[PDB]
């Protein structure tokens, strides 16, 4: 007359399924709790990092001119900045950058030279002068949307100079010299190798042609391929998948060995020859229907190289600034999903920070003793591409931290299984739930590795046709006790778990009950 | 002495099988109720869209000359129209178009230029003049049936000028310039690349050579292939499947990555190298034998990119206008079928509508404040190719809508399982029905997620050799009760379910009974 | 003490196996009853079609010079005829055709031109003159056995002019012009492309080199291949299977995507690279050993495109005219076999008939109202290649019809299972029969969907070593009763089922019994 259920069969965040038929350990509604091998885990807590922009932080990015160097650029209206040493700003173009640009620039990586492009301003590159400047032979009339990179070929982009912003692409480069754009770029002239191509299609090619060792591919609203093996006119215009179209610029595909693709319709994974949706029957519906984004853009996705996770920051209907305040998390190493809730945030990226006190040291002494070469610090994390989040409401940035505390306040956690498979247990170890038999609770006991307490709320419902109703039960510290007593009877069984704790480790649970009647209403 | 049966093993619309041996949840006779993952669903309800042709609507189509633009053309006798802004008509050819043409034109897509061809009139194209006009160097004597498209090669068609309408094809184009047909077309002259080819076959090549990234293929009554890799005379005439022939022009193959093919004999799926019927033992018989179409043409099929469904509009015998009034639905993501019943309808297509009030605004003010760029609206649905249906008996078009209501009246739903697998339940969880033992009903209870009531009808039959007879039972609102009581005994057990409701969610059901005798007659 | 057995596991016509060990639903002896998915079905009934030859009908064939046209040719001694409009005859060659030719001509299809060849007469082709005439430059001395077709290459045949009828082949054609044989044919002269080849082999190449998109292949008594990819002398003589030889000219391989091959030894299926017998342990023995054909030729096979069936008309020993009167039926979609019994018949083919009253209409009126373009009729069946059977004893032809009635008389049906697997039923659902225990009958009950009655005969046998003996039981109309009572005891159990009914639908049956002793003799 008892059922014990466990949470290490590694099911994902599964809200779209028929929630009553969910297998053991499946989650109905989640709040930023991480499903892991050992069990449910807390993935939260943030250290305060040393970077400081002292200005508007719309786009942030990490790059280095040499080993041991860490530089960052913060761009805003009229303004792009620097984050290095202890001084900022004064890298933006000569004039006021352009008319109140906001969340509409772009950043790309090509060799060691850093490149930035904006919708409203011509592309400027950074050189030894320290001032962003336009390309050498590119005529002034031009104005550009988005830029991209490829093998020794800079500016794999798709927008013309002006009056023709719709559907374009130009091989701006030639066989480039690593570290500088080609001395000329001429397309119509037959000096070397360059040209302009239509690439006919109904949709508008929007952003970079993505990645892949063998070749790079992307889409306007159906995927197109590029391969430079030919010699007559290099590259071969070709297409792959007509159906798939992409919704947003920053809805980018990942740099992982596999490609993580988000579309208007579904979420698909492929590498050029075979395709499949990453989660069709599990995640597709909730991701889109959580809200009509209604601000389609500003939805961006990054990677987490350290742990096999990828985060898609998405707006909440409740959210009104258009900021995501929420993020979809999927594990690429194993097919499990998770969902998070966070403070309002604007943009995010990964990188490293090495800051420490430097020029104020005590002994003016001679150069026969060791500096230690700027010794100490996250020397370990230099390999670790820790993420950096441009939180909307803080001047200083932060980075993730195992101890689930934001700065000094703590972040919430909620665990919800709307209904449980409870009832007759058949020949197989796993039970099957009988709807017809109404049932009474006896007791609850939880398997936890931590020591911090967690609160528990209990839900009840009359019939499946009826909705859900809520009740709260006082928490219990696991150190002294493992069980709680309550008496109730309903149609289906609901418990709601909330935790304000440093660490949460859920393993399994057991429920005692008895068949004492049948279904009425 | 009770059997509980569920409807989430995802069986399709299965009328052709031996209906008594159908597995749990299988449907005997369906009425536009959608089988889904969670359970049976209602797929109906229609919003009223903003388009208005003010004329006969035979063929409708969506195209755009630029991003942000939405245009539609409505063609009829003597007449083709425009749907844009707030004015219509005045696009048709200079003279009266041709002698009372009806449901006999055709539309194709090639680059951005829109092309229309009709059986009784020479092909006219639309240009900057806004008036459809004939091709530049095509001689006037010609008269054409159907046209098609391919890679940089317009007019992949198969009908000659006149007196030879039977079996033709001409490479009307050369290496075309995107946006305009080739400056000349000459086939016999050796100026460049063009020619006329027989493609011998018994049957008449009827329509477009279909699609496919690598190449396009189609049939007269056996499939033929085209591939332009060669250079001497480009293209290589070749064939693939002798057996398969197609019945109707608008019985087109889908644009999906796989090809959805309808034939005279069967319904087959392939992509060029391997073939198979989509549903041989399940759907083949009922689709054809529902009626001898007896108006073979006007049977058209479109796609639904949003949800993995395809609809084949087909006439009902009861229908006499030749209009389909019914549609066959199959899911391509998962092999499940469904069937719908609708009002009389003439033709359907997909597209988008962005209409709103514009030139009547209040403040005549200066251009320093933002229009908002025609702000608001289905900006979300701009990616969504929502279908548009040319209903026979309405001046304004409509689009599908989750709430199952047509405009203000509501659409019906009927669920029918003629016989149920009920009886001894063996070692396996699934039961097996015993014909020999006659049985008595006890009660019925239904698992439903909605709150709206649904009516229930009960059928009885003496022997399997005997037919079916019907009885009705009063509905019950699920909010207060889940069970109904009735007493009866027959050979096999029939229940008929009908619902006039906003939403219908069927999950499972249980039947209580008892073995109280054996079979008599 | 009861066994229920069903007939929807889809076993074929299986007379060769050890009949007692046959699984449930297997047939011992069949009479033209069709095994289908739902169960045993009647495949019989014939409508009277409009064609009328008014002469001897040996070979019949369907062809069309244009869309909408239906023409047939009936050939006999001295005579070949036409079937079109309302007049026949007067197409045969100028003189009396040849010396009492009978069942020894041949027909082939090449482009639109119809070709006929006979053993005793030179090949004549039909042209606009309406009179069959010899080939243009073919010298008169020639006399030919069989002719064939290939890609743009007419007359892929294997018999020389005269005095050398044994082993030949000539590439009579060149790159032909579609619609007319090549202007010359010369083989020895080096004007273009033609020649004579031995193709050494022990056996005599007898008939057409069969079909296949990639290439065509056939045999004298071991299979040979032809492929024209080479250029020096086109074609490459090659062979594939030494063992397989074919017995009769009209024992042709099918046009299906797979090849249906009948041999002297076995019945094999292949497509060029892999081979296998279609039914080795099931059908091989009975087909050959039903009778020594002893008239090897006149055994012909056609296809049924509509339903996946193929019919091999074969003589019965009882038959003495040499006419088949019987036909072997196998389903290609699923590996199930069936056997039929029919009236004496000479030859069969497929085609279409569109006949109706035409020139006798009432209103001599002007051409401003619609003929309707010869409106109405089997417009649906125009896609349907319905078979046409040259029954020996009727002037007018007939076509198959669902209602099992010949013209006004009805066709018989017999169902026979010589022994049933009856006895102990083990752990598995399927029973196993015990020979040692003699057993007594109790009752019989049959599952049928129809309403028409069927008669039942009961067989008994002492020991397996003993033969079978017969008894008859009165039929029962299924409408009122489903059971019959009889008392008997034997070694093994036999029931014989016969039906003179419009439609027969067998589903399953149950037998009640008791173990009441052991085996004696």
């Amino acid at each position: 007359m008892e059922v014990t259920h466990k949470q290490f069969d590694l099911s994902g965040f599964l809200p779209d399924q028929a929630p009553d038929t969910l297998k053991s350990g499946a989650i109905s509604r989640g709040f930023n709790v991480k499903p892991t091998i050992l069990g449910w885990e807390k993935s939260g807590g943030f250290r305060e990092t040393n970077t400081a922009p002292t200005n508007e932080k719309d786009f942030i990015f990490f790059w280095s001119p040499a080993i041991g160097d860490n530089r960052w650029f913060s761009g805003g209206d009229k303004t792009v900045q620097q984050v290095e040493g202890n001084v900022v700003s004064d890298v933006s173009r000569t004039g006021g950058y352009t008319a109140a640009a906001a969340a509409r620039w772009n950043a790309v990586n090509f060799n060691g030279v850093l490149l930035m492009n904006n919708e409203l301003d011509s592309p400027q590159y950074l050189a030894a002068s320290g001032k962003l400047e336009d390309f050498p032979n590119l005529p002034s009339n031009v104005r550009f949307r988005t830029v991209a990179v490829y093998k020794n070929f800079i500016l794999g982009l798709g927008v013309n100079f002006g009056s023709g912003f719709l559907d374009d692409e130009i091989y701006w480069s030639h066989q480039a010299d690593p570290g500088t754009m080609p001395p000329n770029w001429d397309y119509a002239n037959a000096a070397s190798d360059s040209g302009r191509t239509p690439l006919p299609s109904e949709g508008y090619c929007v952003t970079s042609e993505e990645l892949g060792s063998m070749n790079i591919v992307y889409k306007s609203d159906s995927i197109w391929t590029m391969q430079l093996i030919g010699g007559q006119w290099i590259f071969r215009f070709e297409n792959k998948f007509p159906g798939q179209g992409i919704l947003n610029k920053k809805s980018v595909v990942s740099f992982e060995g596999k490609h993580f693709v988000v579309t208007q319709k579904d979420i698909i994974v492929h590498d050029g020859y075979q395709v499949r949706s990453v989660a069709d029957k599990r995640v597709r519906n909730f991701f889109f229907t959580d809200m009509n984004s209604d601000y389609f853009e500003r939805v961006f996705v990054v990677k987490d190289p350290r742990v096999a996770e990828v985060y898609v920051f998405y707006p909440s209907k409740n959210s009104v600034d258009g900021l995501c305040d929420r993020a979809l998390v999927w594990n690429w190493r194993d097919d499990v999903w998770s969902l998070l809730n966070l403070r309002p945030l604007k943009h995010a990226a990964y990188g490293y920070e090495i800051t420490g006190v430097s020029i104020t040291w005590d002994n003016f002494v001679g150069g026969w003793e060791s500096t230690g070469l700027w010794q100490a610090d996250e020397d370990v994390a230099k390999y670790a591409p820790v993420l950096h989040y441009s939180f909307r409401d803080v001047p200083k940035l932060l980075a993730p931290t195992p101890q689930a505390l934001f700065i000094d306040e703590e972040i919430e956690a909620v665990w919800e299984r709307e209904d449980i498979v409870i009832g007759s247990i058949s020949r197989d170890g796993v039970p099957y739930q009988d709807y017809e038999r109404n049932k009474s609770v006896s007791s609850i006991s939880f398997d936890v590795d931590t020591t911090e307490p967690f609160d528990v709320y209990i839900g009840y419902k009359g019939s499946l046709e009826d909705s859900v109703e809520w009740e709260f039960a006082g928490t219990v510290n696991p150190m002294e006790d493992k069980r709680l007593f309550c008496l109730l009877t309903a149609g289906l069984f609901s418990m709601r778990i909330i935790s304000k704790a440093q660490t949460f480790i859920l393993r399994s649970y057991k429920i005692t009950y008895e068949f004492a009647g049948e279904m009425w209403a």
